[PDB]
């Protein structure tokens, strides 16, 4: 599983409220948290299922 | 263009040293740099030709 798969997820600088996912490593579940808009860490993704196709394995 | 192509490199703390390629914002040329095998920022590419598909504008 990639490193940035355990990461808590980043919202970051910016000043966007934007809806994004992470993976959950804990509870091994996509889910979703607020993105800034930049800057972005790798555990942000733009759907439920590309976090999970990226980190669920 | 991402707002992470004209950052400098990122090495990160780990003690690889895997040879990645960044964006140079100055120069407008994919550049060799050492990474360190861990936490890379998203400058960071393992070719050439992906560096300049993501970030070239150049």
């Amino acid at each position: 599983r990639p490193d940035f798969c355990l990461e808590p997820p980043y919202t970051g600088p910016g000043k966007a409220r934007i809806i994004r996912y992470f993976y959950n490593a804990k509870a091994g579940l996509a889910q979703t948290f607020v993105y800034g808009g930049a800057r972005a860490k790798r555990n942000n993704f733009k759907s439920a299922e590309d976090a999970l196709r990226t980190c669920g394995g």
